[PDB]
């Protein structure tokens, strides 16, 4: 019973975070085996935010110029070379604690853990939606940059995030783990801003099933509706499209509740319109979209 | 920038978990040097819930009735003994992985991390408060028992739960790592169920100093209270009454933010009596409770 924003426990990314110094930046990087991956923008001078060539500044630099620093231990640079957006440092050691692993790229409106780390320190685990404009609402401080989000599955880790900046709405924005961009946002100083975003309404469906596992049935109703029906309601509210696979997915939270999802979906249009007249779902008073349908069957009975 | 209900990483007590099974039944333990500690219902038997006599319970066992598996090693049970309602068990082998930790009792209104496990295996990570009536409105499943709550500071474990029971409205209920029930609940069948509830007022304070940090600023205005006319309203709203010593706990947050704490409170007091008229605060669309000071500031710039 209870349902909670639940993170994996964030053990075997602790044992991967380290500190990269170049020059007076710092931030964070990802130890795995004998590479440390982190933003390139810690080569990036105050000099020229603009439009840094990071080609020409990273000719300009030698293994020397990489202070790599796990806890008390420093990590002697013997390579290094840049991916996309992000830099790759080959030291001389590898990582002892190196968890079974991926780099996995996700999906607008799937979820993951992230470990927000400062000076290669973990300070905190939270759970983290990639927004459908491609942001993550995150919780970060100065310094975060190169904090990861994960998953975990039977004790490998998927690395799906890196962090490397604020938007100016205060929303978070980065990239894979091979470098590439979520969304089309960039590392040089732009007005750059989140595009609009929208609701991810298969994670609402998936949020409902789950007060009705936990005994939250107020918003249930004898009606039903078609998946067109239901669609052009969605578009009304700012809601994304939800598709025939979206259903199909749902389909074991609707056999589990015995509620048709085209049921759950007359129930939804009907929050939608009406509102919630003061009650609560699961401890919210606004419709939760963070939670996919796999969050609801791991963490539901 | 961004607020989110932040978890500790959960590393160093991942490395304390247990499997303790005794008889057909199987919960978790926590293992710091040569002891695992565990609810002592694990010795119940399903035959006699109503009033199990511990102490008849326990003295009909041995040691090998007890089997301690550590990831895929099996621990040697050298002792056993109840404190209140914990067991402890000796094995022969200090763990290698106990941090540096306290057994600590908190306070309604504190918050902590709760790692959940089953089987021994750590499942997920999340933040919970002390209810004022001692419960703690957490996520479990059957078989979380012996999962842990805890709260770190610099690199010390301070355990402060340990899950005992579901109670009949959904929430939880538990001891300190003594064995010492938060609440009036037993470790014996009855219908005890969560005495009555009340929002935690500094902490929603807190809160809405979080969000003034973070540019929400809609909900202030140009009034101020005094602490005897807020505590009428807090009292009509079924909210705890505001301290002095909650005022000054809140010293940090008002010099920051240059709101003093009595000008915040005619904010919660307009927010009572009128509503949010649509709006959010941090992404809610209710007053939240589940942040302390410390909280807010460990999470805030
Ligand atoms: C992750 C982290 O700890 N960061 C983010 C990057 N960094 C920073 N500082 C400043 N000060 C002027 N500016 C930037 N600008 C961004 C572009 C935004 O358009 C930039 C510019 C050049 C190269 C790369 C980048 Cl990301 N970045 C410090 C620090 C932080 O959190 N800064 C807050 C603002 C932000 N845009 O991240
Ligand atoms: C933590 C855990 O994994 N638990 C909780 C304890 N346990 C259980 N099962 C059952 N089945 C009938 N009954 C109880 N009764 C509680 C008292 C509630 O009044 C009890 C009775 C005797 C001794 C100790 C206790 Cl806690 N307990 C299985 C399992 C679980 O989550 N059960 C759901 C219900 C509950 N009360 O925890």
């Amino acid at each position: 019973s209870g349902f909670r924003k639940m993170a994996f426990p964030s053990g075997k990314v602790e044992g991967c975070m380290v500190q990269v110094t170049c020059g007076t930046t710092t931030l964070n990087g990802l130890w795995l085996d004998d590479v440390v991956y982190c933003p390139r923008h810690v080569i990036c001078t105050s000099e020229d935010m603009l439009n840094p060539n990071y080609e020409d500044l990273l000719i300009r630099k030698s293994n020397h110029n990489f202070l790599v620093q796990a806890g008390n231990v420093q990590l002697r640079v013997i390579g290094h070379s840049m991916q996309n957006c992000v830099l790759k440092l080959k030291v001389d050691t590898a990582n002892p604690k190196t968890p079974k692993y991926k780099f996995v790229r996700i999906q607008p409106g799937q979820t993951f853990s992230v470990l927000a780390c400062y000076n290669g320190s973990p300070s905190g685990v939270y759970q983290c939606a990639m927004r459908p404009n491609f942001t993550i609402k995150g919780s970060f401080l100065n310094g975060s940059c190169g904090s990861v989000g994960f998953n975990i599955d039977y004790d490998c880790v998927s690395f799906c995030y890196m962090h490397h900046m604020e938007l100016p709405t205060g929303v978070h924005a980065g990239t894979d783990l091979e470098g590439n961009f979520y969304g089309p946002f960039v590392d040089r100083q732009t007005a750059q801003a989140a595009g609009t975003d929208t609701t991810i309404t298969v994670n609402v469906l998936a949020w409902l099933y789950a007060a009705v596992i936990n005994g939250d049935r107020w918003f249930l109703n004898r009606f039903t509706t078609t998946l067109n029906d239901f669609n052009l309601v969605a578009m009304k509210y700012n809601y994304e499209p939800l598709t025939q696979d979206h259903v199909d997915i749902l389909g074991p939270l609707s056999a589990q509740t015995g509620i048709a999802v085209l049921d759950m979906c007359a129930s939804l249009k009907e929050l939608l319109q009406n509102g919630m007249n003061g009650r609560t779902i699961l401890g919210s008073a606004l419709l939760e979209d963070e939670f996919t349908p796999f969050d609801v069957v791991r963490q539901c009975s």
